[PDB]
């Protein structure tokens, strides 16, 4: 009935004695989860309800010890608080009147982590008294989504469809003031209590509907059922591609029914977050980025920094504009990793490394810090992923703030060049790198209909051999001479071999014993030992191999190259021409929507052009007049004088959509243009544009396609070399 | 002769033999460093050279126990590289040829970090072998401090003082490209190899000066000098007031003046930085009631002007962005979310609003939510507080080659009284209560009418306890209860600072467990307390008598002995009474109002003669005097310039005020063609007839009415905002 020596518990008064049948405990995702309960609950609310907050999230009982179980404190200080005892089974309905609460309500954030406190709680109720869930047990607290003010009255949504309708019909298009309410902590006390008013429309309740329900809460969380997790996540991408491709929408947006079925939330919600360390940690076949890199190179687009900056600055821009959330530290890696340019790491740095971003003696480890170094698009960056492409992608959204796009569409591979590294989640990514070159000359060799060559891995400045081995495996090795009866020089070590690992892990342990001595003539980026041995012990190594010897020798697979085709589905892809040819096919219809984009833009900018130096002309000749006359007087003559609304607006409405006539594009030109040089600028600049509508009209999407990759590797060249003269 | 077993080291090839007194070895900075170096020494360098990379900071072995000493690895590896030995002195100076290496480059950034590095080896030095420092046993290495470009050609700069007097020539005013390389890691490897080709003009010696030298290292590390490291500080304080007051340039600024350093100067004017920099970051300005992390959020919500919300999350990286601030994402997220608090006992006039949860009375602000889910914004007396007119009258400061936040702002009222002022220092410390906004507001009106201010008792917004002097510049601050039955009293009030959870489980909760109550239940809201605490008779009685309040620990005490600023010219000074604040405060600010009436009256003036000039030409055209059409650029500037027309007159105003290709009509041209139009000649003349008035209006006000119109401002809104506050709970 008292419930002693739990202070975090908000214990309701009616609970643990008559009347408990009718309380609710309110677990929430901790403390300031809590306050928002309780700022809800008030005074006269405190009888009915209970709040507790919990630390972090509930332990998962299924795959864990005995011992783990019985010490956990979060457990067992829920099940004294509520009543609950292992000895009971509440098989019987009125055996829940011998708990201090009738019903739990889960109180979290609407997001995947919220989603994951949700399942845990279940998973707790369900392994050791499944009948409970069978007597509407428990039940969530849903807040609406999203809010909206139209004539200064808001108005609540409990589901972005609902909100969708809403915001299409006309009367409702100057909707002001849109907020997105997934995480508790965006209400406020006030917005609290108005919730907790109407705590009916803010109940949901978990009802079990038979088998399938105890399935799915085990599939989610059973030690012994790893591999139906990976088909169970492998079901969800394939029908996830299904439903965009056939227009549809999505099962899970983060709304509200008044009841949910465990089933549903299993393989609908919390399916998200099984799903969540897969999307973040494999990279997209398209642009080769995971998203915190596309965050960051959209970050960087978007400022479009014509001076060098300090990565420090630069990740407070990739927080401000793109809303990265895995923390600083995180950033500033994924930024310096984007810029580093040493033997094992990107084949075509993005980012320029204007200090000390790492050097292969330690594997980028030693990079400096990101308050003294600078960085910003590599010159190659831009003719990799042309501006005018982004007018093509789906740029996402978080909450309401538009970010970067689901992904870039480089004019070739990036995936391949760079490579691509990451664990997933029953999924692991592997992938070598690239000859730039190459694959710019295969995927010239494609628009001819010709025959891809076969492509081997290359690292940008390895001076070593890379050797097929068979079996998509390759070997990678070093370089080491004899010199003299008593020296062999090691001048490279296998890409991703460090100079300083190299020498703690392989020359140290044999000189304490193979070699008598070493010495070291390393550069920042390239390596020379000189080795020392007796003539016996020289003889021997050559004997069995100075490679194996002296560990210069290491393998590259080819067997685990996992990435997202372009619809965000896992695939495995056996060659890299296989990945090539997918990322071809896309790539090149993108440059048909490109043409098509552009004939549109183009041809609108053409008629922009035509009514400005149409009025300019006419103004200096004195058919028009513009000194002293009304606003409404001036835009009726331009009216009947024909000049045309502004059109460049007109057709970006029209692209959009698949007051009255708008002329500033007019009339907000500087006085400036009137002048006899800018009339000449302006007509010129006029004249242009139709022959730039109808140069791009005799050319293909496969021409556009030949332009770019010229123009890059022409840069491409520039750039390298200047690298190459600067080293020494 | 061969170094076994310490893997991090490049061991000099010459090193251990004929040659050990010519080799060096490098310390460095951690691995970043000694990349760098490796890049700069090449092959050939391996000879004479060693490189060594310092994991953090040696130990301060001055105040160190022997286990530590003899147990530090790094201490230990330094000894084995360098063949030191603590049995020897090294008194005398052919002793040095037991030595593995003649001499120790120390290789650190030019920051208080790197100050700090460097001074944690040379107590090491010191403190054993004190006769090496006097053979020359120490050098630094440095790089250029600066690199600016001019013509193509890029040139490099070894102090401040020799960067600004280039600058200070015509020819060389174009400087374009300016980089600042305090940081070694700002230098590429490219440049870390110009460095060390010419190793010599980036060699620093350090030379033992005299017993002033021990004093002055003994001073920076001994652990029995606490006292004397506060005089130390404390001069340093008076000396940049002194020096900043007469024009002087500052004392260190992170650049080589001479080829010999001393170690007296090291200390006392390098080491210092660092050894102060715990006071310039914990401890507010009296002018503003900031400390600088607060200042740089501030001024980034400024320059942004957020019309609309925004999450914190998206705030934190502007600040990152625009104010360099340096303190990690963590401090950052704090900072905001405490600006923005408004419960009992945080700021009485929150700067920014909590649009979310921010915190609440029940843990102490520390139940806020997620930075990505709550959303901030200016209040509406952020501004009308600190008006943005008063920006032209700052000293923005620099990070490197970045303006930010400004070393304080002014604000019309004694911020630091209004919200407090917390914070541990070094060898000082902060601590004061906060006072009510409009009866400040009302002692500073008496203040302008030469009137004696009223005394001043601590105030906390919707406080519902007592505040009662105890003397001695001591407060006693009491929570409230009352008696209801025999049997049962009730808590309505806790002392400020008392916060709910934390008052449950520290005092009612052990008396639960000698024992005094039988239950208690609860009835709080987030913003106000109610206990309901049930006892038998005889407990209640020994209470009442005992001293309810005293009984249930609703008792603290606020002290106002330790009220300790840095006034405004960066100098900490003790404060005796919040009347002495607001004195210092009032002088301050009344100073900048009629710094305020004086930009004015320029700003205004310009604006006004450039209006003169748009209005005269828009009429001109419209009544045909003038023609543009289809004539030349140079026809028409000449047209101008003959008719009378002016070079912008605001762009002459701010050059003029700056200072202590030809004529520019770009203010008239770049105007629309809509200008012309019958409802945009009428505006513009409405405009230029305003900004007439505006200026004569300003004549007849002087710097106190400006001053009390800004305070009607900022009551009648403080009026309003906190009626709201009552109505939205």
């Amino acid at each position: 009935s008292k419930i002693k020596g739990i202070p975090k518990l908000d214990d309701a008064n009616d609970a643990g004695g008559k009347h408990s049948l009718e309380c609710t405990l309110i677990l929430t995702e901790g403390d300031s989860a809590k306050s928002l309960a309780v700022s809800g609950l008030g005074v006269i609310g405190r009888d009915r309800y209970g709040v507790f907050p919990l630390r972090g999230k509930i332990l998962n009982v299924r795959e864990a010890s005995h011992k783990q179980i019985m010490e956990n404190a979060e457990i067992n200080n829920i099940i004294k608080i509520v009543g609950l005892q292992y000895k009971k089974s509440y098989d019987d309905a009125e055996s829940l009147k011998t708990l201090r609460y009738g019903k739990i309500m889960i109180m979290t954030d609407q997001d995947q982590d919220g989603s994951h406190i949700k399942g845990l709680l279940i998973n707790f109720i369900h392994h050791n008294w499944p009948s409970l869930l069978k007597h509407g047990f428990l039940e969530e607290f849903i807040t609406p989504i999203v809010k909206a003010s139209k004539n200064k009255q808001e108005l609540s949504f409990y589901s972005i469809p609902e909100f969708d309708e809403w915001k299409k019909h006309i009367e409702n298009q100057k909707a002001w003031k849109i907020k997105y309410y997934k995480g508790l902590g965006t209400s406020t006390a006030k917005e609290a209590k108005e919730y907790f008013a109407d705590m009916e429309r803010h109940r949901i309740l978990f009802r079990y509907a038979g088998p399938e329900d105890d399935a799915a809460i085990t599939l989610a969380f059973s030690k012994k059922k790893i591999d139906d997790r990976k088909e169970w996540l492998t079901n969800f991408m394939e029908d996830r591609r299904q439903r965009r491709l056939h227009g549809l929408p999505e099962q899970f947006l983060y709304g509200t029914t008044k009841h949910l079925t465990y089933n549903d939330f299993i393989n609908k919600e919390l399916i998200l977050f099984s799903n969540s360390d897969n999307e973040r940690s494999i990279p997209s076949l398209v642009d080769g980025f995971k998203p915190g890199q596309r965050k960051v190179l959209f970050t960087c687009f978007k400022r479009n920094d014509k001076r060098e900056v300090k990565v420090a600055q630069l990740a407070g821009s990739v927080a401000e504009m793109s809303a990265y959330h895995h923390g600083e530290q995180a950033l500033m890696m994924t930024i310096v990793n984007l810029a580093q340019n040493f033997v094992g790491s990107n084949n075509i740095n993005l980012l320029q490394p204007i200090g000390q971003f790492g050097t292969r003696l330690h594997g980028g480890k030693d990079a400096a810090s990101p308050r003294y170094i600078f960085t910003m698009l590599s010159t190659l960056a831009r003719l990799l992923f042309p501006a005018v492409d982004d007018n093509l992608l789906k740029f996402l959204y978080d909450d309401n703030q538009r970010v970067e796009p689901e992904w870039y569409i480089p004019i070739i591979p990036m995936v391949l060049i760079n490579g691509a590294e990451g664990i997933g989640t029953g999924w692991a990514c592997k992938l070598p790198n690239y000859d730039a070159r190459e694959i710019v000359n295969n995927v010239r060799r494609m628009l001819d209909g010709l025959d891809p060559h076969p492509m081997l891995p290359n690292y940008k400045n390895f001076k070593g051999t890379i050797q097929e081995l068979g079996q998509n495996q390759y070997a990678v090795s070093g370089e080491i001479f004899v010199v003299d009866r008593n020296t062999v020089e090691i001048t490279e070590l296998p890409v991703r071999t460090w100079t300083q690992v190299y020498k703690e892990q392989v020359l140290e342990p044999m000189l304490n014993a193979l070699i008598s001595d070493y010495k070291e003539y390393h550069t920042d980026t390239t390596v020379k030992f000189v080795v020392k041995m007796t003539e016996e012990k020289l003889a021997q190594a050559e004997a069995a191999g100075l490679h194996k010897v002296f560990k210069l020798q290491t393998t590259l697979t080819c067997n685990s190259m996992v990435l997202f085709d372009h619809m965000g589905c896992l695939k495995k892809y056996e060659t890299v021409q296989d990945i090539l040819k997918e990322f071809f096919d896309l790539r090149l219809s993108y440059y048909g929507l490109r043409k098509e984009w552009l004939v549109g833009m183009l041809g609108a900018e053409s008629t922009k052009l035509n009514n400005q130096a149409r009025f300019i002309l006419e103004k200096i000749q004195g058919k028009i007049t513009i000194e002293n006359r009304s606003k409404k007087d001036l835009i009726q003559m331009l009216v009947q004088r024909g000049y045309e609304s502004d059109p460049v607006k007109a057709w970006k409405e029209a692209q959009e959509k698949a007051s009255g006539p708008d002329f500033n594009y007019i009339l907000n030109m500087s006085l400036w243009s009137l002048t006899k040089e800018k009339v000449e600028e302006l007509i010129k600049q006029r004249d242009a544009k139709g022959r730039e509508v109808n140069d791009l009209k005799r050319k293909s999407p496969s021409d556009l396609w030949k332009e770019d990759l010229a123009a890059f590797v022409e840069e491409l060249d520039k750039v390298e070399s200047q690298e190459r003269e600067d080293g020494a």
